[PDB]
């Protein structure tokens, strides 16, 4: 086991990941902003190092400074979290050219994943489904992409091979628009990215996001957890999500589980990983790949058992998976709640001082968040703040729970998304299950 490990996060990530640490006798170093000097983790750390000011680029950005405390600590390891430098494959190449051990895949993989066009060739040939598509970058020839969205049949999609998560993309619906939807799309990716590489896909018209857990250890062994629903979305923004996704069958999970896991083992995988598809009229369709453990995986910790995060840690260490296929089992629901700090009407961050808190309890009720009392909520990270996972033995129980415990949750002093979430959990499409992506800025805007 490692002996300590630099924790390179903030906010509820980095509580999650300490609480993993202690359980496993893990010394902990709590990297911090000048702002992030209260955060829970932090005040709970075993050794705390401030690498920098409050602005991500000179404190969780800051590759020296973190590396630099790793040094100074004596720690072995760094867990990056999500967000931030998570997906940063010069990091992980950096953090493992300077002996310290990334807790996650080893950095060609996150290359490999964080160029979506090879991760889409990577998959296809593993025999994962993806969308019709380009099968490859597009050119400036545009007799040739007409071409190419005649083959796939208009609407298409253009998307960013270094973008993702919404990022980077524009529909398109007839050739009239085709030319200028790939010179702004490319425009857009040479300035976010740096790369202007830009594919093709078949525009799905109402898909849900369907997403697959994998783990996979440096023996070889790769398995899969279940699938998790995150179609419920504002701005490309997950707000709930789900685990398991409504009316996959145990059929379906098992065809498209033993794909993503036998993918893992063709590209070599090591530690957590989420496929994400979309799922339209009963079919899979691979569109990304994190390398990353993600925000919503308590949900699936929670119908399977497994703790995710112990497992990275035990899969960095040289342990295998402490799971074998045949034992894991989707028992009951999980649903999980994001809590934001944000404007109801704005939707823009609304950070300040937390001045009475309340958490609530119960069985099936779990409550992952750093914020307190007199907890101030800073203005320059993400307006997430917590997350409401509520499990039960049917989809009814967990979100029965979940409204149970929405209306128990008490932060003052500043705006949040709980009376959302309370209408959402309360909305009779969401009760009967598989909305589409679509369906909460549809509902808001209605
Ligand atoms: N609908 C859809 N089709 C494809 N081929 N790819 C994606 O990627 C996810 C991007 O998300 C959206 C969501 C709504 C509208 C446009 C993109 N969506
Ligand atoms: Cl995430």
């Amino acid at each position: 086991m490692l002996d300590k490990i630099v924790i390179a996060n903030r906010g509820e990530i980095a509580l999650r990941i300490l609480r993993a640490c202690k359980e496993l006798g893990i010394k902990t170093v709590a990297v911090h902003s000048s702002a992030d000097r209260d955060l829970k983790h932090v005040l709970l750390a075993d050794e705390t190092v401030c690498i920098g000011p409050a602005p991500s680029v000179k404190s969780y950005l800051n590759i020296p400074a973190i590396i630099s405390a790793a040094e100074i600590t004596g720690a072995v390891a760094i867990h990056p979290g999500y967000g931030f430098l998570s997906e940063n494959a010069n990091f992980a190449e950096q953090v493992e050219r300077s002996g310290f051990i990334f807790i996650g895949p080893k950095a060609e993989t996150i290359r490999l994943m964080g160029d979506k066009v090879s991760a889409i060739a990577a998959m296809k040939k593993a025999g994962v489904p993806c969308v019709p598509g380009s099968d490859g970058p597009l050119g400036d020839d545009m007799d040739k992409n007409r071409a190419i969205a005649k083959r796939i049949g208009y609407p298409v999609i253009i998307k960013a091979s270094g973008g993702g998560g919404g990022r980077g993309m524009r529909v398109v619906r007839g050739d009239a628009e085709l030319a200028q939807s790939i010179s702004m799309t490319r425009a857009e990716a040479k300035a976010a990215f740096s790369n202007d590489m830009v594919y093709m896909e078949k525009y799905l018209e109402n898909p849900r996001h369907v997403e697959i857990q994998v783990l996979a250890d440096g023996q070889g062994n790769a398995i899969y957890l279940a699938e998790r629903d995150c179609s419920m979305q504002r701005r490309h923004q997950k707000v709930v999500e789900e685990a398991p996704a409504p009316g996959i069958t145990p059929e379906l999970r098992r065809y498209i589980g033993e794909r993503c896991a036998k993918a893992c083992v063709d590209i070599g995988y090591r530690g957590a990983g989420t496929f994400e598809f979309l799922f339209e009229n009963g079919e899979f369709y691979f569109i990304e790949m994190n390398t990353r453990i993600q925000v919503e995986h308590p949900v699936t910790e929670m119908i399977t058992g497994v703790d995710l995060i112990k497992e990275q840690l035990r899969i960095a260490a040289g342990q295998p998976l402490s799971i074998k296929q045949e034992e894991v089992h989707v028992r009951g629901h999980a649903v999980e709640c994001r809590i934001n700090a944000e404007d109801p009407n704005t939707f823009l961050p609304s950070p300040g001082k937390i001045t009475r808190f309340h958490a609530p309890g119960g069985f099936g009720v779990r409550w992952e968040s750093h914020i307190y009392a007199g907890y101030t909520v800073p203005p320059y990270y993400d307006s997430m703040i917590g997350k409401l996972i509520c499990y039960g033995e049917n989809r009814d129980v967990a979100i029965a729970r979940m409204k149970n415990a929405l209306q128990e949750l008490i932060i003052d002093g500043i705006k949040t998304n709980v009376d959302l979430q309370i209408r959402i959990m309360n909305d009779e499409n969401f009760q009967h299950g598989g909305t589409n992506i679509h369906y909460l800025e549809k509902k808001l805007g209605l």
